[PDB]
């Protein structure tokens, strides 16, 4: 590590849309809103702003502040502060890999649905009709056209993740221009990036505020948004519960990725970290809450609509539930527009262009890491490891374009984007405020900031966060073995089809999870024995 001296020596509107580009992602978009309809709105949104306090701002802070001062990236960092904790970067990279697994999915989904956005009449708008045009669609009549739309005419979902059937050659093809816009972006996009997030990070703000002032202009939208700040106590009881609200805050903020580590790492050794942590968790905070307002509104609407039909409560409970929660309202919505088309262009547009600037960060934080493993013969340029990164990934993404792709997705982001960053997160705090010591963190911070952390800091980084960490943890292995892994299947022939049918997932189901959220989780012991032995 260079010396405070070697630092001060080797020194010699923007600060806003690059926060920006750290407030808003996939993550507070497509991800947030699901796992809040989950748990039931306020039982999950009250526990999120709380760990979003206690464990968020700290560990981010704490983030932008270690590479700040190290002038290294993720996998530098760790090795720096000990050579037995590189595990920590090997561990982040990994998590990178698995997340953008499923994440160009997403945007491949994104995509289709701007496709099918240059209709007068939008391919959701209303139901389809039979061969003998005789009435509606069966499945299409008991559930949403919208709903419809995305189970049936987009997903073509089976009715359980053992059930395969083919792979969805529009979503491949979909999936192979995301694929390749990214792989082009890696190649060049990467300085375009740096050129195009003044717009990529404001758009999304324009957007949604449109969204917003329909949302709660839609009949019920209040019994949307006070549902989503009504917590019930028994759900709020729940440890999984807890547990998803703590990987939610890591998920929003990226942190415990290795991304924000190397961007402080070529911040001045002057730039005032404390602050930036602030901002951006704060607006990155915003935004989640802003997006599921804006959710709940049209989910309010909904439900309203029924309970109106034929409580409200059972009603918001069973109004949309799953991982297309979020294409599903959004277009509900939509359709609820003048010249709706044009509104779905730029809806869909300003979510691919969040979703691509989102998974390309996530790129790096596979590809550099890798490049610094020094895995490669040097002559292999970047492209190379890129290109081959970008092919494998696509081909194991290829799980998804299946009709049972929703269901493997489903389970990935249960655990690849959940476990991983809890314990991710935990050995980065102890290892800066254990083994790199405290005190000099402290004196580190004093020098470039001028001041030492306020006592909240400490008392977040020396025992309120790790210790939140640690029940969070426990809380973990209470539910994988006090609750019967079970998941939501779409089968139109179903009693109360519309409803839920929660299916228990096979026993092979466990070879999964052991691989996403156990390989990136045993990473960080595993090197450090490897290590510790060979050292001896
Ligand atoms: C409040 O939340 C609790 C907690 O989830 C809900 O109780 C669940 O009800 C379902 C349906 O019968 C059961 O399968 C679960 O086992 C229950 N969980 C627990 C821990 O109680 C309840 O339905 C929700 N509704 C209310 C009362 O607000």
């Amino acid at each position: 590590i260079p010396s405070l001296a070697e630092l001060e020596t080797i020194e010699q509107a923007q600060y806003m849309l690059t926060c920006l580009g750290f407030c808003v992602g996939l993550g507070n978009v497509w991800r947030f809103p699901y796992l809040c309809q989950s748990h039931g709105g306020g039982a999950f949104m009250i526990p999120f702003l709380i760990l979003l306090v206690l464990l968020g701002i700290p560990l981010l802070y704490l983030e932008f502040a270690i590479g700040q001062r190290l002038r290294r990236g993720s996998l530098g960092v760790w090795s720096s502060i000990h050579p037995a904790l590189k595990g920590i970067g090997l561990a982040s990279m990994l998590t990178s890999f698995m997340v953008g697994l499923y994440y160009n999915t997403i945007i491949s989904w994104i995509m289709w649905y701007l496709f099918n956005s240059f209709q007068e009449p939008l391919p959701w708008s209303d139901c389809p009709l039979n061969e003998n045009q005789t009435g509606y669609v069966d499945e299409c009549a008991r559930s949403s056209p919208v709903d419809y739309f995305w189970y049936r005419e987009t997903l073509n979902i089976s009715t359980s993740i053992s059930d395969s059937g083919s792979i969805q050659w529009w979503m491949l093809l979909c999936l192979a221009c995301a694929w390749s816009v990214l792989y082009m972006c890696t190649i060049r996009g990467i300085e375009t990036t740096g050129k195009a997030v003044y717009i990529t990070s404001t758009l999304p703000y324009v957007v949604l505020t449109i969204f917003l002032i329909r949302g709660l202009t839609l009949k019920g939208a209040t019994n949307g948004i006070v549902f989503l700040f009504t917590p019930n106590v028994t759900e709020l009881a729940q440890p999984d519960t807890w547990l998803d609200a703590g990987a939610q805050v890591f998920f929003s903020f990226s942190l415990a990725f290795g991304g924000l580590i190397s961007f402080a790492s070529y911040n001045s050794v002057h730039n005032n970290c404390e602050k930036d942590s602030v901002i951006v968790s704060i607006i990155n905070g915003f935004t989640s809450v802003y997006v599921a307002i804006v959710v709940y509104s049209v989910i309010g609407f909904r439900a309203t609509q029924r309970y109106d039909d034929c409580d409200i409560n059972a009603f918001l409970s069973e109004a949309v539930e799953g991982t297309g929660l979020a294409f599903i309202v959004f277009t509900e919505a939509i359709t609820k527009m003048p010249l709706s088309p044009l509104w779905s262009v730029l809806f869909f547009i300003m979510l691919f262009c969040l979703g691509l600037s989102s998974m390309f960060g996530n790129m790096e934080g596979v590809v550099v890491p890798l490049q610094d493993l020094r895995v490669i013969p040097p002559k292999w340029p970047k492209e190379v490891l890129t290109g081959l990164i970008c092919l494998g990934t696509f081909l194991i993404g290829l799980i998804f374009t299946l009709n049972s792709g929703q269901y493997w997705l489903s389970l990935l982001d249960s655990y690849a984007g959940s476990i991983p960053l809890l314990i991710i997160a935990f050995a980065e705090m102890f290892s800066v405020v254990w083994v790199y010591g405290v005190d000099r963190f402290n004196k580190d911070i004093e020098f470039m900031i001028g001041h030492k952390p306020n006592i909240f800091w400490q008392v977040t980084w020396r025992v309120v966060s790790p210790l939140l960490l640690l029940i969070i943890f426990l809380f973990f292995f209470v539910v994988e073995v006090s609750q019967e892994l079970t998941y939501s299947i779409w089968d139109p022939g179903y009693e109360e089809f519309p409803k839920s049918q929660k299916i228990s997932y096979p026993n092979w189901v466990y070879v999964v999870v052991v691989i996403v959220a156990g390989v990136p989780s045993l990473t960080i012991p595993g090197y450090a024995i490897y290590k510790l032995i060979r050292n001896h």
